[PDB]
């Protein structure tokens, strides 16, 4: 019964998922002055030309856009990664106000939302096996700030009305995720976890330095979604973000000076 409420929120998760108090939990605050520039880090290789989106679903916590990951169609390579990682889904995290919504923070600064592009290491055969490994997933995090509209995001925004409640899904084909990327691919990277239960510590996080801009109207439509299922009391899907966790024995590395 976990969620983002006062009676089932992040502060409570540890009761069902003890790893919540683990050594490599996410998200975290990225202190730009203590981050270490690593010249050995290679540029990111994002190959989304052949991406095949299939649907969009409201899972009661966020909305996910799912892709066909039965072959190497949309993959992430390079950067701090060893091997090929396939894109399986993307989702966002957002707030009830423009001043909050992101999971990671930069020098304590919070963004309006955060986009997560989830990929799994193909050496493990399937997603379920990948999450059990320390190098099983790679999540690309992109911050969203409110300003000018993002044309490439409008297609997602327009279909939200069709998946307002938990459990609803809609066909969502031919969506090109390349339209959601910023101009630069400079990033920070650190070993972490999933930010929602089971909170497994199987993620190599890659957080882009350059945020993308979205309009107030676009983010407002995110806030119209529901955590609840149809026929149940309406609870607006807002503030579905986990606060920063202690860095502990970890070092954040930057690909840029
Ligand atoms: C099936 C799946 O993708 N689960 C995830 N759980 N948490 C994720 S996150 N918030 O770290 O990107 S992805
Ligand atoms: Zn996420």
């Amino acid at each position: 019964h976990w969620g983002y409420g006062k009676h089932n929120g992040p502060e409570h998760w540890h009761k069902d998922f003890p790893i919540a108090k683990g050594e490599r939990q996410s998200p975290v605050d990225i202190d730009t002055h203590t981050a270490k520039y690593d010249p050995s880090l290679k540029p990111l290789s994002v190959s989304y030309d052949q991406a095949t989106s299939l649907r969009i679903l409201n899972n009661g916590h966020a909305f996910n856009v799912e892709f066909d990951d039965s072959q190497d169609k949309a993959v992430l390579k390079g950067g701090p990664l060893d091997g090929t990682y396939r894109l399986i889904q993307f989702h966002f995290h957002w707030g009830s106000l423009d001043g909050q919504g992101s999971e990671h923070t930069v020098d304590k600064k919070k963004y309006a939302a955060e986009l997560h592009l989830v990929h799994w290491n193909t050496k493990y055969g399937d997603f379920g096996k990948a999450v059990q490994q320390p190098d099983g997933l790679a999540v690309l995090g992109i911050f969203l700030k409110v300003g000018s509209a993002k044309p490439g995001l409008q297609k997602v925004v327009d279909v939200l009305d069709s998946i307002k409640t938990k459990g609803k899904s809609a066909d969502f084909t031919n969506f090109d995720p390349r339209g959601l990327l910023p101009e630069s691919l400079d990033y920070w990277t650190y070993p972490g976890s999933l930010t929602t239960p089971p909170l497994l510590e199987c993620v190599t996080w890659i957080v882009l330095k350059e945020p993308i801009s979205v309009s107030s109207e676009q983010v407002l439509k995110f806030r119209k979604l529901n955590f609840n299922g149809e026929g149940e009391p309406e609870e607006l899907m807002v503030d579905n973000w986990r606060p920063a966790q202690p860095l502990k024995n970890r070092q954040i590395k930057a690909s840029f000076k």
